[PDB]
């Protein structure tokens, strides 16, 4: 289709970032607007971990407790006064968008101070973490408080998952959760040729009916995956979205390729 033709047909806005690591191609459509990133950065704060600490030592456990725990957190809530491994926090994160186990791995790594300086060093001076979990999902088109662009998002999935410093393991292990968490079924998952491989991260803010997909997708045939960012909201604190405005975009961006 056209990207401008979809944001009239939805009345919804379109940010995109689409990068063949092959080639190096990129397509961009309002590549440098802000907008909430919502649990998509759970993938970020995933691979983060993922570069300290190696495969064999994901046993490693660590406490929860009562004060750990946050809205929605449909996993971690039954580990109150529990010890649980790294590899399960990750795995409840990815597969079930448990808030609890975000906010972990985020302590883990430092606390947001940490993240920050990690997301400096790859060169991403545009994501803006502040909040942690569930309050990082208030998002305000006056704040630019966890937002970040398209572009600088999936500038920053690539440089540290596709083409980063993870081990294969641990590279495997991310990139499977992503393969085969069914929360992404409506959306890139739902746009691309059956030929094509989606791992992707969904996202949605509470506000302006902000709803996100980021993956990474294999062509039939290649074995480099095309990052691609799709970061979507509308005019009105209130408006719901439309599963349906990312699967037609996606479908759209993957006939540039």
């Amino acid at each position: 289709k056209e990207l401008n033709d979809l944001e009239k047909k939805y009345n919804a806005h379109i940010g995109v970032y689409a990068l063949d690591t092959k080639s190096g191609k990129e397509v961009k459509f309002n590549s440098d607007k802000r907008f909430a990133y919502a649990s998509t950065s759970k993938a970020i704060n995933s691979a983060i971990l993922l570069e300290q600490v190696p495969y064999n030592k994901l046993n490693k456990k660590v406490h929860i407790n009562k004060d750990d725990i946050v809205a929605y957190s449909p996993i971690l809530e039954k580990y109150v006064g529990k010890d649980i491994t790294l590899k399960a926090l990750i795995e409840a994160s990815m597969t079930y968008s448990d808030n609890t186990a975000n906010n972990k791995i985020i302590k883990e790594i430092g606390g947001i101070k940490k993240v920050k300086q990690r997301l400096k060093e790859l060169g991403d001076k545009v994501t803006n973490p502040v909040r942690y979990e569930i309050e990082l999902m208030y998002y305000s088109p006056k704040s630019k408080k966890d937002t970040s662009t398209p572009a600088a998002f999936g500038k920053t999935l690539n440089k540290l998952i596709a083409n980063g410093k993870l081990s294969k393991e641990n590279k495997k292990f991310l990139l499977d959760l992503m393969l085969n968490n069914k929360s992404g079924d409506t959306l890139i998952k739902d746009g691309v040729p059956k030929d094509y491989k989606v791992a992707d991260k969904s996202g949605q803010a509470i506000t302006y009916a902000s709803r996100n997909d980021v993956a990474f997708v294999y062509p039939k045939g290649q074995s480099e995956p095309i990052v691609l960012v799709i970061f979507t909201n509308k005019d009105n604190k209130s408006d719901k979205p439309n599963d349906k405005l990312i699967s037609e975009t996606a479908k759209s961006v993957m006939k540039e390729f």
